[PDB]
């Protein structure tokens, strides 16, 4: 396979669905990626996460480099080797995860500074870092390194944030292909910010296509807007980036949220939701997302949902997952969280099929109305 | 296959191997049973279970008649079916976690009444109760409902506890018999008490003969006597009992203590501490235990042990799972407690064999001598 090369196969308005090939393996789009906070995702095998049908995973950027360390890894053999999972990774900047987990932060036009908060450590991400850190990951898709901008933002704030990250877009990409190693085998997303602002996503864009990236990410949504406000961002920040390279909208994960940013555009979606869901005791179905605690599942012998083929629907009911959850057991975390990446793998293959089909609208109706 | 048939291929000294076969299944003995606390071996699948090489695994009474319910399992299909293990289950009678688990505890000629350690409700225990709940659940060996002595304890007081656990033996053997299905599908396996005195373990091992049981367990050891203490009895205990039938060692599993227990003629174990060391850390390896979380290991890419045939040993390094432990992340618990179990099957097989080739001896100084 190439380094990168994505090809979209069919197209219903704006949604898109085809392929990238990677040395690593081939991403089926529009992609969910199960996010693997400190070099595994919550609760499961690599194996499993392969067999629900992932066909790549998330690494954080901010997490690996507190523990066990950016150079440790690569020590180690770089990040696939670590956890054991070989298909394609891909690591954000860590610059989110900076400004909503550690503290004492200092930003400058230089980089970052921060104190971890697994102890009173300290760091200096900046682009250049940023890339090496992934580089020394071994990650395949790397994520150039930005400043995001809170929700709300002033127009004069967001413009300085979005100014200040194509900058920091631009030496992201000559650190990246500065490094002939990662330059040729790959991948850089840049990041669009702006804000809720269409004016100033247009120049985020603009600046992004004018460095060149292989792919490109809306940033900066999702932190507050609502869903509504969201959608009316991507109605028209999508059509900003080149039709011809992946769209990647980053820490966006509710099902209703994914099948609208699809109908939108995007092509690639990441988030915790599905694994922390994990946590609580939520477990998503065709009919909504349900709390398995709740006491009217207790003698429950039917699946977490009555059509998901993931193993746990197969062999499990919801008495015992209801059991497990509220007894605290490590099996049911297990459970939960193949059959919520499960029921995301599932609906990621649904909205593919009925977009090479050109159905995707019905089944976009036909899903709202069942999931609500 | 039989409701029970314990059959002795091979002997060396006091040692044997053989096979019990019941309706679920053929159990190789020796052999080692992981518990499930909670109607689950912590943090792992039914079919991970299984795939260590586990014939049978242990279920706490205690534990499941407080949540779910005895009663709850038993309309949900039993705890085979609830569970997803389709092997054979032994049930202990639940009188020994009563007795260091639950609070105000009131104990009589008629049972145990105690509130549980959940909440503050209350229950009573006793021969027919705790016969009845292991029916309740499908168990497949049925242990007899004991009165547990503490150590030390005095001549009188262990003579006093012996009698009364032997006239609950004939209630519970009773009790069993009364109800044709579980008479007919079960097997009934009685405990043998008197603290350390001979003379006790001899009167308990003729009442419990007489009554006549399928299996005869070895209650009352690995209570803080000492390995030196408990060998001295099972010298003398063991040969007091049925040959014929299989010999349960209640409690026991430290590897050196199950070499030298099927030295002196013991067929089964149970213990948590395969399960549990793969909380703090600890992994078992043909050298001795080691404690993950050492720093020596953040960097170590060999596997857990260097001859272990375990999915674990096979794929991931001592530096990942070190990484794992001490992030608290739930994997780590998954694969430690994977290879600890697949490790006592190991050691299980080892000792079948050898014994099968009159060459245990060799291999418990073999052992011995690299453990420690
Ligand atoms: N949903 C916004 C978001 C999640 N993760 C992110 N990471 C980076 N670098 N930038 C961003 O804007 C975001
Ligand atoms: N190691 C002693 C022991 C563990 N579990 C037990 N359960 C019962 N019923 N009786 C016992 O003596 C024991
Ligand atoms: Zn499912
Ligand atoms: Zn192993």
């Amino acid at each position: 396979r190439p380094r990168f090369s994505f090809s979209i196969a069919a197209r219903e308005g704006k949604a898109r669905t085809g392929t990238i090939e990677m040395k690593r393996g081939v991403i089926r789009t529009p992609a969910f990626m199960p996010v693997g906070t400190a070099a595994t995702v919550k609760a499961l095998k690599p194996e499993t996460v392969r067999a629900t049908g992932a066909d790549i995973i998330l690494g954080n950027t901010y997490h690996l480099m507190l523990r066990p360390g950016a150079e440790r890894i690569a020590k180690l053999g770089g990040l696939h080797s670590f956890m054991g999972w070989d298909r394609p990774i891909l690591t954000d900047s860590g610059g989110f995860q900076v400004m909503s987990l550690s503290s004492l932060t200092k930003q400058s036009e230089e980089g970052v500074t921060f104190k971890s908060h697994l102890d009173g450590s300290r760091h200096m991400l900046s682009p250049e870092r940023s890339i090496e850190i992934q580089h020394l990951l071994g990650s395949d898709i790397v994520m150039a390194f930005d400043e995001c901008t809170p929700y709300p933002a002033t127009p004069s704030r967001a413009a300085s944030s979005m100014e200040r990250s194509m900058r920091w877009a631009k030496r992201s990409r000559d650190a990246f292909d500065s490094r002939k190693e990662q330059a040729e085998n790959a991948a850089l997303f840049g990041i669009q910010q702006g804000s809720v602002f269409e004016n100033l996503r247009q120049q985020s864009a603009d600046a992004l296509a004018e460095i060149g990236f292989d792919g490109y990410a809306v940033g900066g949504l999702a932190v507050g807007e609502g869903q509504d406000e969201m959608f009316r961002v991507l109605d028209f920040s999508v059509p900003m980036l080149p039709d011809d390279k992946p769209h990647y909208l980053m820490g966006v994960g509710k099902p209703d949220d994914i099948v609208g940013a699809v109908e939108r555009g995007i092509d690639m979606f990441d988030c915790v939701l599905p694994t922390r869901s994990g946590r609580n005791g939520q477990a998503f179905t065709w009919d909504g997302p349900i709390n398995i605690r709740n006491a009217r599942f207790s003698e429950d012998l039917k699946p977490l949902d009555s059509e998901c083929h993931c193993a746990v629907c197969q062999k499990w009911s919801r008495a015992y997952i209801h059991h497990l959850i509220r007894a605290g057991e490590i099996l049911g975390a297990m459970l939960m969280t193949e059959h919520n990446i499960a029921f995301y793998q599932q609906l990621m293959q649904k909205i593919r099929d009925s977009i090479s089909e050109g159905r995707f609208s019905q089944f976009a109706q036909d899903f709202r109305a069942r999931y609500f």
